[PDB]
């Protein structure tokens, strides 16, 4: 053979590339020597394939692949033909239980590192010293969609992340909002069925915005705090990279003096918060259903790792009744304001995976999965997570044994007397399987805990009261949270929920749910209320009118930590920019646009209405990426358009609609020279607009406008006029 | 309890009622008088549900299906709450492996009959007379997507169609597209792999646009007629109701004497030929990525039943 | 805690030590030094124990192995002990179904080496150079019993070897009869149900005595041939290293020219063949139902490796229709009176495992799996078989990729396009899953054919004939094979046989299938059919007794290589002999036994009427095995009882028990000095009789004649005399 | 759950109760029983919040756990009177 092309050109530099400028590789070709502790361990199940024959799986070396063996070159299929069947049989039996829930999802490797010792707070090994680096291992996701299903959906998303510590795994699993939709465990089902596709004929997917969801809602009031997040923009992050992370729960730092002290996680984005609008996600959603795992893994691909700060908001143990919510019910956030976030390390994520099967399907996390130094609390959502991950393990990966599967495997060791189960890899050779024992010394044995190195003793908490089956009456207020988080988002960003509770009761076929889920709603605030109601065409009555809005939290009228845009924080690099081409171009003009975005490290797409290439008008031969039609401008943070001969896209009709469709969604767009003509189809005034560059040609004080846009990500005051866009 | 709205507006008819009028509802309720003898069979595994106190999977019944036993209110939970691990075990069991290829499918019961008998060709009974009637069960789907994917993408469509005869269970296993894109079985695993999603990342979940899928096409030249048709507005079908059906391969027909005929099975739409444009096509499956199975359940629902010849 | 004797005897000595003399262990703990190929490829599995903290799978060191969670110390179990749950999960899941036949079995690792170049007739690497070591796996077994039935059951025994070559695995799977019960592997489910414990209250286990076995023998007069070997005394070997293997289909052998020649697969024991007597058999599968398992581990401990030498009989394609019976008729030997077995190499078992569940237990052998220079035939029963291995893997190993099981993992290269599965443990790192590509140049790639390392194709045989579900007329004889291999045995043999049947048919409730059998014992050989008859109340009728018997096979009235005894073949290295002793030995007369055993390398259990020592008449302290009831004489080969205080045990009822239970199955006794008073317990003349060895002192050559007579293994003209005898 | 290849071995025929068992468990390897419930939750209002709890009481009740007082620390502990 030789079936690659000669030029080599099959075959991706293994270097930093930007997005689309090279084909996409499994990340040890990719990035050879990016490399950790974990990433090394992997190597001796990962495997190669130049120069080597092709065989069965028993090793015997295949000479024809293209044809089962037959009596005659017409005849039947002979069953003797071993090698067809295994083949065919490996391929019959590919597919495994997908996640009950967080199905779809995308994962890379990375590392960790703390920023000072935390040994006065707590004992855990990975948290003792800055120079101390924690493999990573961590998987974003969506929440109710199939593992095939999109990935801009409207949903909370998932954050977890396995850290291989020196004394176990620690799985810190989360999601992008604080807070949970429910308050016990034992009520996990029937929210899932609830949120999830209707029974009789499985739809929809991965949306909420069904009868369903909205009637348990409607009938669960403590829903109501998480529904409000996933209808803010919240819910369709931009990027992975743009989003927070939040453990949710209270859990328990223990110090090497036994001293407890209650912690809440947090992953802060050092990109920056962003999300889409909605009409871009859901568009987004049939044009590339694979935009945020796509995002990810090219963003890491050219260098522009997701990091993440980790931050602890840290509360006594003498101050758990201090505050007016319980600090155990998952359904309440601690306000930054009462309970600041400390900045206590880095995660970056630097090396995608080889197969996404191997090390992304079949990766397990668990909440259960703790250090000596960390405990739990009696938070009811979490004490029923410590069941069900375990649990559910067993089908998903069919068998006890997961622990061997090779992304799953502690880096540290494990010895104990657990023996057999489906699929063993573990050749023990301990003479006892039981302790105590005398036939092997009694080994491996258990160790007292202690300051470093010990094993695991749980903070020895009081626990007093009867067996019951009971809600506490603490966890029984449902609207104050809710109240902040509204007040807390500036108006664009109220507009935004109102829209996402509007679009989404506008799908819930009985209209009595519209009307209790309007009447939940004047209980959190009146003016959200009146605004999804119009846009229900429902009339508040009398009496919600008149319902007196709940308490502020601890004196607190609003937190701007909990807006995504209140205080800016964008971040351009890795951001990108589709540039609109025609058959002459101003080479002045691109070369002027490139360099700038190259020093921000914002990447560009050369757009044409054709593949192939396009010439300027100095000759400079300009490859195109794709067509107007091929990468919308869904796919593109802001669109450029520079001068040349416009005559030739200035009466294309896709060309008219980029430019609409990115005005639209509020993205910033800049047009040189005889560009500017596009304003017309955007009905732009002849003075301009805020959000419209525009200048005769494409110097440097056009593309700061232009790159000062898209550090505040978004044309907010845009809106009022996307009304009379008809896009 | 008082939950349901008095008006009775929570509860569909149970008679037709076309698109959007009604919450959709399951079969047996939304139309109980409709039979066949394969629905009367399967009615000795139905549950119901109204008027029944709820209950552990062995029968004992729940008083509070709200909360989790604990040692005090805000307490630990128990191990020995056998009622919350009943109900988490089974919700964190409910997954299995979805279908190798054509995972993504939509699927209807319905009934066959022919139109005269054909025993001077086939001794198959439920050919043998145009007054026996078949039950059947029928699954409309896409090839590469997961079960959670898209139905308007570009794809070859499955046709397949479960025949309850009284000598066997037959099963007709098709296409919308007459031909097969390889010519071998053992080569399937191949050309699977290259249309499904690329092993390192995943991507793109049910479309056949990526590398691989060309580079496997352009390979292996007996996949062009296939794909021609995948390029069509063949591979994006306004509904399952409006696409062709194909048995693809040449089987025999054996009739009383030992005779063999040679046969190629066709299912014709009897509400004819029609097909979405691609911007349409691509643009729905963010809209309403559920939008042929919707599309089948309503049309049911409302009387207008898919017919096939 | 630091629980082992500080004497350091809870370890047995890493050296080869007699069996009983040390506890057993690990293969790799109890011969660390014994190595191979596979064995040193294992040993990134391989997991150590000593001096390592115990933990949990996720690497969490543990405090408390010995209590649960609890709210207070008399409280309720916490459902966070996340400990307790993942050790009572690992637990609750460590069971997998057991082979649906050949459940039971006992496994070695060992190695095989060719005695020369077979390249002239077959390219298979493993025998193209007498240096080339092929390590194996090889695994004995009954046929119908469970996972826990008993070894020494009346049965078929399976001998499967798993060749680690470098061309791929070659897995010769086969049984210590040369043919099979049934001739098409459509009737395998129907046969096996027949034989395995009736489905309505699951009786009998691992026996063949009851009615649905002998209702569908006396159905189906082709298993006749292979249910005669099953009532011999081959159904009860002594043990696997005193039984002959076959692979019994023909299969090719395929050399570099491209000639095909037809091999039949053999196995000689090199310790000889020797079984059991059903009594003797039985008892034991009581006393120790793991008799079989322990003797194959003790015997590789002590250095006694089972040691077989490969043999073929190779037939020219030319001479396919020569003989009587087909050549693909898996229900008929091919006579060594015909066709010669050709030595071809030996494989030594050297090496036990060290989990037994691990390496036996998941270890998956399939007749399919053959390598380049072997092919198959059209053999009916072979030809189903190539479907069934792989089949049943994937529910008994829980899916696809069970060879990553590191028992059965190929120690050469194996590359493919292959992906996913559950329990994946590979991480392909090949861009491409597919072929042809050109996106990895087409790698792994195909390899033609050729002479050495060239891919697999099968050999063109010419096929020709209609579709048909329909047995060759020639497979249609079922007699004449049965007859031959009757007349093949010794009279005590023959006999044997006929208390076989007569025993298994007295266990069938209906007496018409009784009936029914002995019909067709009747077309065998009337002598056979008549005793059996006799033995069950039954007379043939006139016609019965006229039947004709059936033809010789190509001339051949009988066959020497069929009988176990008729050619001596003896080896008494590795056998055991029981030393009764009393409280005051002459200890010349052990001395003088013990060396002579020991210069031959027979073993030695000191008995006595309790545990602990007792002293000779010197003072030499002597300690002991076990009790006379506790090491009963079924499990020895010999007793000797020396003189001493004879008086001491001369009224035991458990030694003169001893003596008449090792009498009556036909074992060699040796009485000295004042031991000869137990001569009146087995009714012995004073003259003496052959088999008893007696003599005034254990000096001279006492020795020499009860090591003579452990050479012919039992004492057949004792046959008579212990007729009578109540034991 | 692996033993008998899922969670539906409550309808494996010898296990089934002879009593009337209805509740929102859907799905699962092997699934027999064919729900017609519209609601796979609770609470849910479009079935009217069937099948519905029932209180506890002298026949025919819900299952309510005895209501045992406990006191104590979490602790891994034997307790001393067990020695
Ligand atoms: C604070 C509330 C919760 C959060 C933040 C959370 C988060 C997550 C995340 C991020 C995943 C995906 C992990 C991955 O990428 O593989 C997941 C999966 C899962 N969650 Fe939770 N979850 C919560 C509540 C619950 C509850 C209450 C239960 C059941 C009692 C539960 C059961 C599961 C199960 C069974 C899975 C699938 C695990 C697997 O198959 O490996 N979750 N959850
Ligand atoms: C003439 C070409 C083919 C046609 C028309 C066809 C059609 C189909 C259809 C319609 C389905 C979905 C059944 C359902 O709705 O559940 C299906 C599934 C499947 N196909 Fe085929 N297919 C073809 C070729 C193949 C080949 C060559 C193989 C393997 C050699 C194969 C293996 C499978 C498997 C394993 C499934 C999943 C079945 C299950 O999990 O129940 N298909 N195919
Ligand atoms: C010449 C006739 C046969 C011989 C010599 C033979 C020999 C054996 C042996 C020695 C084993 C146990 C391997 C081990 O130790 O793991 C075995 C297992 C087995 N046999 Fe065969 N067998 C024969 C006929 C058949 C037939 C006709 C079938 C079905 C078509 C069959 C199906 C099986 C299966 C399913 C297993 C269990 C394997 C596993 O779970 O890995 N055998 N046989």
């Amino acid at each position: 053979d030789s079936l690659a092309p000669e030029d080599g050109s099959h075959r991706p530099a293994a270097e930093p590339t930007p997005p689309g400028a090279q084909p996409t590789a499994p990340g040890s070709l990719k990035a050879p020597d990016t490399r950790n502790e974990k990433l090394n361990s992997l190597e001796d199940v990962r495997k190669g394939s130049e120069n080597y024959a092709l065989t069965t799986n028993q090793g015997v070396r295949i000479a024809d692949d293209q044809n089962s063996l037959r009596a005659g070159s017409r005849g039947p299929t002979l069953l003797e033909d071993f090698i067809l069947r295994e083949k065919i049989t490996h391929f019959d039996h590919e597919r495994i239980p997908e996640r009950i829930v967080h199905a779809r999802g995308s994962a890379a490797h990375g590392y960790f590192q703390p920023y000072k010792s935390l040994s006065d707070i707590t004992k855990a090994d990975f948290l003792s010293d800055p120079n101390k680096i924690t493999p990573v291992f961590v998987r974003f996701s969506t929440v109710q969609g199939g593992a095939g299903s999109a990935d801009t959906v409207r949903s909370i998303r998932g954050f977890a992340t396995k850290f291989y510590t020196e004394e176990g795994i620690f799985d810190l699993v989360g999601n992008n909002t604080p807070i949970f939709f429910i308050q016990d465990a034992h009520k996990f089902p029937d929210f899932v069925h609830a949120v999830k596709p209707e029974p009789h004929w499985a739809i929809p997917q991965g949306q909420s915005a069904h009868d369903t969801f909205w009637d348990y809602v409607s009938l669960q009031p403590e829903t109501l705090h998480n529904v409000m997040w996933a209808m803010s923009d919240r819910g369709i992050p931009r990027s992975y990279r743009t989003m927070e992370g939040f453990g949710i729960h209270t859990f328990r730092l223990i110090n090497a003096e036994g001293k407890a002290t209650f912690v809440r996680f947090h992953w802060k984005p050092l990109a920056g918060k962003a999300s889409l609008v909605w009409d871009e996600a859901q568009k987004l959603t049939g044009r590339d259903p694979d935009f945020h795992r796509r995002e990810l893994w090219e963003a890491i691909e050219a260098g522009d790792f997701p990091e993440y700060e980790l931050g602890f908001q840290l509360i006594p143990e003498e101050d758990e009744f201090k505050f007016d919510f319980d600090l155990l019910d998952p359904t309440k956030l601690i306000p930054e304001e009462l309970v600041p976030v400390q900045r206590v390390g880095k995660m970056v994520l630097n090396r995608n995976p080889d197969n996404f099967f191997a090390e992304n399907e079949q990766a397990a996390f668990h909440p259960g999965h703790i250090v000596p130094g960390l405990d739990f609390t009696n938070d009811p959502l979490l004490q029923g997570r410590l069941f069900s991950y375990t649990d559910t393990q067993i089908s998903r990966l069919g068998g006890p044994n997961f622990h061997e599967i090779p992304i799953n495997r502690p880096t540290c060791p494990y010895h104990n007397f657990q023996r057999d189960g489906m699929h063993r890899m573990g050749i023990d050779t301990n003479p006892a399987n039981y302790e105590p024992n005398s036939i092997n010394d009694n080994w491996p044995r258990e160790t007292p805990p202690g300051p470093k190195r010990g094993g695991f003793e749980s903070y020895q908490e009081r626990v007093e009261g009867n067996k019951v089956r009971e809600r506490s009456p603490s966890f029984g207020e449902y609207y104050s949270h809710p109240r902040l988080f509204w007040l807390s988002q500036t108006p664009f960003e109220q507009r935004h929920i109102v829209d996402g509770f509007s679009f989404e009761l506008s799908k819930v076929v009985r209209p009595y749910i519209r009307e209790r889920v309007v009447d939940q709603l004047a209980h959190i605030d009146l003016t959200l209320a009146q605004a999804v109601a119009k846009n229900l065409g429902i009339e508040l009555t009398d009496d919600q009118l008149n319902i007196t809005p709940p308490p502020d939290v601890n004196g607190l009228k609003k937190d701007p930590s909990l807006s995504l845009y209140a205080i800016p924080d964008g971040d351009v690099k890795g951001r990108v920019v589709a540039i609109l081409l025609n058959d002459e171009v101003r080479s002045a003009d691109l070369l002027a646009i490139l360099k700038a975005l190259k020093a921000k490290g914002v990447h560009a797409k050369l757009l044409y209405s054709r593949m192939g290439e396009v010439t300027a008008d100095d000759g400079t031969v300009l490859p195109i990426a794709a067509t107007f039609a091929g990468a919308p401008s869904l796919t593109v943070d802001a669109v450029i358009v520079p001068c040349g001969n416009i005559a030739d896209i200035a009466d294309n009709g896709d060309a008219n609609y980029y430019l609409m469709e990115a005005y639209k969604h509020l993205k910033p767009i800049a047009l040189a020279g005889d560009a500017r003509k596009f304003k017309a189809t955007i009905k732009i005034a002849d003075q301009g607009e805020e959000g419209i560059v525009e200048a005769d040609s494409a110097d440097g004080s056009f593309m700061d406008e232009l790159l000062t846009l898209m550090a505040a990500h978004r044309v907010w005051s845009r809106i009022p006029k996307i009304d009379k866009i008809p896009a």
